[PDB]
């Protein structure tokens, strides 16, 4: 499940610069940034493969990708953000 709504401006810097690269086709600091998420434990929305794609949000400090990414679904402003690596999500608002 999805654990609510929280607004862009509510979350770290980092998730805002990670969105602006989204829009834009990268580049992206990561290789494994834009690969398949497949939701293996169903905590999204039951979706084709493919519809869901994951994105580091850089944890400032960190050797390593961290904790924190950004999923991306295929509708319009749908894009979940964790911060514990793939435990919890929240819909990230846009508009706040």
């Amino acid at each position: 499940d999805v654990s609510g709504t929280v607004c862009l401006s509510a979350l770290p810097p980092e998730a805002t610069d990670t969105l602006n690269l989204i829009a834009s086709d990268g580049p992206f600091p990561y290789s494994q940034d834009g690969v398949v998420f497949q939701n293996r434990e169903s905590v999204l929305p039951t979706q084709s493969y493919g519809y869901y794609h994951e994105y580091t949000v850089i944890t400032p400090g960190a050797r390593t990708r961290g904790t924190r990414r950004i999923i991306t679904g295929e509708a319009t402003q749908e894009d979940f953000y964790t911060g514990d690596h793939y435990a919890t999500f929240s819909l990230i608002d846009q508009t706040c």
